[PDB]
């Protein structure tokens, strides 16, 4: 009965009955209904749900303000602290000014990460209200953001800091901060800071909390039960909870006691008490660093080196340093430190206390240290490093197991004194083994040596043996991980020759060759740089008209201020109930049995439902080859076999573990190859052939022939799939919200489930937090489980997808798999080319082969080829169905182009540039497919991006410095592109409209796309108010409906605003067309007085509008017929920097060009330049899905899939919209931009491929001439390649 | 699939309406309804 | 809709004077297919001003 | 004739959902000289007048 008290935006919490496994952020949206906090993944790696948190430090006494991650705080945990959301800090009546900085400086796009990142910045200020532009990105970490390509961020938020074309925004209008107009710390809070703390007792439906005050209270809890779990800050218990199906009935929160937190400066170093969270340890040492002798803080170096790529400052806020070092990860990057180090802890039980020096027999076992279960962690010594001793620390980046398989290390030397001969040698690693382990029978050998190659050679023979892996060890990568500990102990080795150069014993040692230096460089980060030029509209447009203006994201205010609504931040109604899918956990079996027994106990368990409950049909698709609900046989790794109903989603999980289902394996058919020899596909062969191939190459100077793999991609929207429905109980009628792309499916695939005509369902589109394709069809396998549990309950249904589920169930990109043949003359024109091209489609059809014929399409990229032949087959595989992805097929297809263009290039010894210029179409050529290029701005935009990059100016220092560095290369290249615009389906260019003037003159105005961060509505409204003459201020579009406009296209193929332009102008035309006779009787008096004279004229003020795009239509069999209305052009340049010794790279700086036609808006049309490059930086470098022998995906969250984080950016990043480019047949002059950009940070990709080329120069010896180089190119793939004596034996 | 538009709006105004009491002229109404009704009942005179 | 289901609605509402009944007899003649395709589910602002 | 169809107060409240009570003058013509809501206040669930 202890009442749980804390505040939340200034008002008092007071929970009676708190359960220990609610979190801050289910309280918050569920409990309180401030639901402008997100989840995003439930791990900590997004910071969509950050918040701040404010009390009084008894300790320090003082106010004390940190972030931390909501779906991860106990809400147990968090008795007398004050909270602050998105909602504490203002609104849209009063925007604090970090909400007004990211909002118009276009830094919020479909808003999702909005919250969180404005929280995350919110916190710094309330810290430091004068940051650098250091300390401002380091802020975000811990933030993810899937549309911006991060710039406008950190651009807008740099106004904070440092203490032709118009502009996108402007600084001078922000209001200036000021901090006494922040919220009251409560005084409630200040009063009890003075009455001492009690032991509390929080009891849940499972599970027992006990926030300890005293040693004491913690002492006899773990005498009498040992079994009692430790929590402090949660960043590991929660995941284990949440994820892994763990429940500890009885936990114990130490977190309030003083010994724990103590920070003692003593002789031999400094000791912290095992709660101190990972941020007092970072501000401590740093400070200590900053003060003392560098030859003392050696070790405090390696740990500050270990917490730079860590997590971010939400979760060091609470992760403590005891909860790091007990959770005994194989992959702690701590533990490797601290045992090389022999760092000193402190162990108790009530009577007993003992100290040891953290070696081998610390960890004995998988996630197993050598405390007693009644022991705790006290304190670690973190020791200050001796005359003659040195220190590096090294991390692998990159991560693709939850546990295992990330090479991480510590490596201490210790020198007899006024010699280079070896006292002490520690060499410790995790991700190497299943614990952090020592190389301990490598070092004794090197005791008493002379730091030299000879000791080199002998580590990395020792290294070899001692740390073996086997072909099949768990993890894989075992090549690259081997490499790793070799080429780690090599920067260690040359650092250490440079330290005792320092020490003036550089005669015995020896200096180091001056190209060797780049070696031991700690990574430095350089400040950012960035252009962004458009045009500036006519100087006579009218103020009015928006249309070519960088009009904010019309929601950007309530975006940045957690006001804006998607589908989860909808109210539940009283009746509500939430569904749980149930999905296979086998990739090809016959379901022998269901056992619901387990489920049915679960409080609160409703149904389960299968597909006997599905009312008419169970095939649902776009090719009608899906089931609903598994019938009889399951054909993935996520098929959906059932779904539970419960009363929350809570209950929902739980009683869907207690679903048992029993299996018998089938022949499974998972990869591309397995596909290929069992004729597994869907449909035939498609193909596209152009002029004489035999003659071609035999007329070739040169034939070169390959293979390319092309990972797949996850969508990564920040907000997952989500569904509402809600039954009405009348005629079959239901209504649904919805985050998807495509009302028009969901409507009627709902429709067809439930057998009732599509004039009964109605399917509503507020907004999305992301779509990206994702949404296009994937969307439905929620929505139709869920209209089916309100059918049969007569209730309201909802179901948000977990992260984890979310990223199982969907699918993603294709990967792709190429067969190429080139042929081509000495001066790099090619004349032949044969490509076969397959796909892993998954298991069912879904889009796959519309993107397959993209591909085709664009297998040309940019470069005529007078006899060419493509084909694909897309292959049906026991694997969750791929669909549309951003590009949609497009970038595999010109990805292959590059790719064999490459090595046209390496094959004739010319320069890159000049081949690809020399092959690129010219105005009036044919493609393959016979559509006439004509507006080619492509040469305009390639002529500006090498002039405005300076390309060769840049090329000469590249070479320069590969020159001049043994262990790093640059890299640089220009790449092209040519995307073809409207869907491959022609039927499906179309869309509609519809407009209302009410007699007060505002407009309400909607059509057929969906608002997904694009900024569509936005363009809309633009439109609409340039076709009415009328301010965009009295024109609204508020959602997306079926029944306001009908039969809709998907919001895709980066059509949307063409389409729903033109419908909308028809529409505006219309309304216009009715006004004109009051117009010419009434010429100056206002707009509202034309409306109101209309309406009691009884004219109509209501109309739809429609848009058919024109003479599309391509065929495959005589290969004639335009498939696109026009195409987009653009080209970027990107320069890398690879270390050759670790795989890692930096993006140095890229340039785009880009042709947008006449922009709508230039500011949104950036924005999407920038977010679809930088997701194609992730899918060419970061982003790679990993799955079991068995068709398991493991890679399920952002623990282990990787997408572009604030620090991936290129550094100098300019983005240029072409210039003078009018494009007459969309609207009002403008082109498509989301999906052509993407495939242009192939540059980086060809960049990476240039740096490891000189690599390879330098000390390959025999090295083959076409390398291999598959996407993605992960840290793996570039540090195999860069083959050395390291990677050799 | 030919891609022609199943959305329409409709629309009707009475036509000619408009009476002035000024001048007792103009049709306020666009037609009349007509009808006629016989009834039959028996009243208590002591209670009614 | 593309199953060839109308939703159909109008600016009146309907208080028990059968006024969508009406409707739906009357749209049923005027495109020459039966009541039981052509649904009214409700009057609202947003769909006729 | 089966209860199916909804009328306004059938549709199912909000979790969030709050009910208004109008207070209506007692006087044909009057000047309403004060307004005390203290015993108002007192009232569990009350939220504003
Ligand atoms: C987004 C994210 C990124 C991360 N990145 C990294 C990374 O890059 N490198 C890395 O090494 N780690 C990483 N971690 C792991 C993180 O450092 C640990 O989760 C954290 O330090 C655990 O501390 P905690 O206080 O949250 O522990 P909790 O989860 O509360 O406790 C974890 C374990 O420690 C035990 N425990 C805690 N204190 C004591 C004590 N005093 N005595 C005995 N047992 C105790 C608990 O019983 C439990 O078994 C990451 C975690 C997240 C969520
Ligand atoms: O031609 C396309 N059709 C689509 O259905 C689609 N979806 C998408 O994301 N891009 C494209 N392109
Ligand atoms: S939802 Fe908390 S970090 Fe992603
Ligand atoms: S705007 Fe950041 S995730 Fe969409
Ligand atoms: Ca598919």
């Amino acid at each position: 009965a202890d009442e749980l008290v804390f505040f939340v935006n200034g008002k008092k919490v007071v929970e009676k009955n708190a359960d220990p496994e609610t979190t801050l952020l289910v309280y918050l949206r569920r409990k309180l209904g401030l639901c402008g906090t997100k989840l995003g993944c439930g791990e900590g790696g997004c910071g969509a749900c950050t918040v701040m948190i404010s009390k009084y430090d008894r300790l320090q006494n003082k106010i004390v303000h940190f972030s931390v991650n909501a779906c991860l705080a106990p809400i147990c945990s968090l008795h007398h602290v004050a909270v602050t959301t998105v909602e504490g800090i203002g609104n849209t009546q009063k925007l604090h000014p970090v909400q007004e900085r990211i909002a118009r400086s276009h830094g919020s796009q479909c808003g999702f990460c909005t919250p969180g990142i404005v929280m995350s910045m919110y916190t710094l200020l309330r810290n430091q209200p004068e940051p650098t532009v250091e300390e401002i990105e380091n802020a975000f970490q811990g933030n993810l953001c899937r549309c911006t390509g991060y710039r406008p961020i950190l651009q807008g938020f740099r106004t904070f800091a440092k203490d032709l074309s118009p502009s996108l925004f402007n600084p001078e209008d922000f209001k200036p901060l000021d901090p006494t107009q922040e919220p009251i710390f409560p005084p409630e809070l200040l009063r009890l800071k003075d009455t001492p703390q009690k032991k509390l007792r929080f009891e849940g439906e499972r599970v027992t909390w006990i926030q300890a005050s005293t040693m004491e209270e913690l002492l006899d809890l773990k005498a009498q039960h040992p079994d009692a779990k430790l929590v402090v800050g949660n960043t590991e218990i929660g995941i284990e909870m949440k994820f892994k199906n763990m429940l500890f009935p009885l936990i114990v929160c130490p977190a309030w006691i003083p010994e724990l937190n103590s920070v003692v400066h003593g002789p031999e170093g400094i000791s912290f008490g095992a709660s101190c969270p990972l941020s007092l340890v970072e501000s401590v040492l740093a400070e200590e660093i900053a003060k003392l002798p560098e030859q003392k803080t050696e070790v405090f170096r390696g740990v500050m080196e270990q917490l730079r790529w860590f997590a971010g400052k939400q979760v060091k806020s609470v992760a403590s340093i005891g909860g790091n070092i007990i959770t005994a990860s194989p992959i702690s990057d701590l533990n490797p430190v601290f045992m090389a180090s022999g760092a000193k802890l402190t162990l108790v039980s009530r009577g007993t206390r003992r100290t040891v020096r953290m070696d081998h027999t610390f960890f004995p076992g998988y996630r197993k240290t050598l405390l007693r279960p009644e022991e705790i962690l006290l304190s670690i010594e973190i020791p200050y490093s001796k005359e003659g001793e040195f220190f590096s620390a090294f991390k692998q980046a990159s991560r693709r197991e939850d546990d295992i398989a990330k090479v991480t290390s510590g490596m201490r030397v210790l020198f007899k004194p006024g010699t280079i001969e070896v006292q002490e040698l520690s060499l410790c690693f995790g991700g190497m083994a299943d614990r952090t382990i020592s190389a301990l029978k490598t070092t004794p050998k090197q005791l008493s040596k002379s730091w030299n190659e000879e000791l080199l050679q002998s580590v990395c023979a020792g290294l070899a043996e001692e740390l073996q892996l086997a072909p099949d060890a768990p993890g894989g990568m075992v090549e690259f991980r081997r490499t790793l500990t070799l080429s780690f102990f090599f920067k260690f080795y040359l650092t250490v020759l440079q330290k005792l150069g320092r020490a003036d014993l550089e005669d015995m040692c020896g200096k180091l060759d001056p190209t060797f230096a780049s070696a031991t460089l700690l990574f430095q980060k350089d400040p950012p740089a960035n252009v962004q030029l458009f045009q500036e509209v006519p100087k006579d447009q009218s103020e009015e008209d928006m249309v070519g203006r960088p009009l904010p994201h019309l929601a950007a205010n309530m975006q940045a201020s957690g006001e804006a609504v998607y589908c989860d931040d909808i109210p539940r109604y009283e009746n509500e109930l939430s569904l749980r899918l149930v999905t296979s956990t086998r990739a090809h079996a016959k379901i022998t049995s269901i056992d619901t027994s387990e489920a049915k106990k679960v409080p609160g368990f409703v149904c389960f439902l299968t597909a006997e409950d599905v009312p008419n049909s169970n095939a649902t698709g776009l090719f009608n080859d899906e089931t609903v609900f598994a019938k009889d046989e399951v054909t993935c790794v996520g098929h959906i076999i059932g779904a539970v109903v419960a009363d929350t989603p809570e209950h929902a999980q739980r009683a869907a573990r207690g679903v048992k289902i029993t299996y018998e394996d089938l022949p499974a058919i998972i990869t591309i190859q397995d596909a290929i020899n069992n004729n597994s596909f869907y449909g035939s062969e498609i193909k596209i052939e152009k002029g004489d191939l035999k003659k071609g190459f035999s007329e070739a100077d040169n034939v070169v022939s390959g293979e390319l793999y092309i990972g797949g991609q996850e969508h990564f929207y920040l907000e997952t799939n989500c569904t509402i429905a809600v039954p009405k109980g009348e005629a079959g009628e239901m209504e649904l919200f919805v985050s998807t792309q495509n009302t028009m499916k969901t409507q009627s695939f709902v429709a067809k489930m439930l057998g009732v005509p599509d004039n009964r369902i109605v399917v509503r589109v507020k907004r999305m937090g992301g779509g990206f394709g994702g949404k296009e069809t994937r969307s439905t396998v929620v929505s139709t489980a869920l209209a089916l549990a309100a059918h049969k309950t007569g209730r309201p249904v909802r179901c948000m997808l977990d992260r984890d589920e979310d990223m199982l169930i969907t699918g993603g990109r294709h990967p792709f798999l190429a067969k190429y043949k080139v042929g081509f003359m000495k001066t790099g024109t090619v004349v032949a080319l044969e490509v076969a091209h397959f796909s892993n489609g998954g298991n069912t059809e879904d889009l796959s082969r519309s993107i397959m014929e993209r591909a085709l399409f664009h297998m040309d990229n940019a470069y005529k080829i007078p006899n060419i032949r493509g084909t694909g087959r897309i292959c049906k595989t026991n694997l969750p169905s791929n669909t549309a992805f951003r590009g949609f097929g497009g970038p595999q297809g010109m990805l292959i182009a590059e790719y064999w263009m490459s090595e046209v290039a390496i094959t004739c010894g010319l320069p890159a540039e000049e081949v690809r210029r020399k092959n690129m179409y010219k105005e009036g050529d044919l493609t393959h497919f016979n559509q006439k290029l004509e507006g080619f701005t492509l040469p305009r935009c390639w002529d500006e991006c090498i002039a405005s990059s300076q390309y060769l100016a840049r090329k000469r220092e590249v070479e320069k410095f590969n020159r001049e560095n043994c262990w790093k290369k640059r890299g640089l290249c220009i790449i092209p592109t040519k995307f073809g615009i409207s869907f491959t389906l022609p039927f499906l260019n179309q869309g509609g409209a519809l407009v209302h003037v009410y007699t007060d003159g505002s407009v309400l105005l909607t059509h057929g796309g969906t608002e997904m961060g694009q900024g569509l509505h936005t363009k809309m409204v633009q439109v609409a108010s340039r076709a009415l003459k009328i301010p965009t201020s009295k024109i609204h579009i508020s959602e997306t409906s079926t029944n306001t406009v009908p039969n809709t296209s998907p919001t895709a193929a980066s059509a949307s605003a063409d389409l729903n332009g033109q419908g909308v102008y028809e529409a505006c035309q219309t309304i216009l067309k009715r006004l004109e006779p009051f117009k010419k009787k009434k010429p100056t008096g206002p707009w509202e007085a034309w409306v109101m004279d209309a309406y009691t004229s009884a004219v109509s003020l209501s109309a739809t509008g429609f848009y058919k795009t024109p003479n599309l239509g391509y065929s495959f069999e005589t290969n004639s017929g335009n498939p696109f209305h026009y195409f987009s052009y653009g080209v970027a340049c990107s320069e890398v920097e690879i270390d050759c010794l670790t795989g890692d790279h930096k993006n140095l700086r890229t340039d785009i060009v880009m042709d947008v036609g006449s922009s709508l808006n230039p500011a949104i049309d950036i924005g999407q330049v920038e977010g679809a490059f930088v997701q194609g930086l992730g899918l060419f470098t970061m982003e790679e899905l990993h799955y079991s022998p068995e068709g398991s995906l493991h890679t399920r969250g952002p623990s282990t899939y990787k997408i572009p984080a604030f620090g991936s950016i290129p550094i100098e990043f300019r983005v240029s919209l072409l210039r003078d480019c009018p494009n007459k047949r969309a609207i009002y002059a403008s082109k498509a931009v989301g999906e052509p950009p993407l495939f242009l940070a192939s540059s980086i990709f060809f960049a990476i491929k240039d740096a490891i080329r000189a690599a390879r120069a330098q000390h390959g010896d025999n090295a083959k001439q076409l390398f291999q180089l598959d996407s993605p190119a992960t840290p793996e793939k570039i540090r195999n390649a860069c083959v050395d004596q390291f990677t050799t034996l």
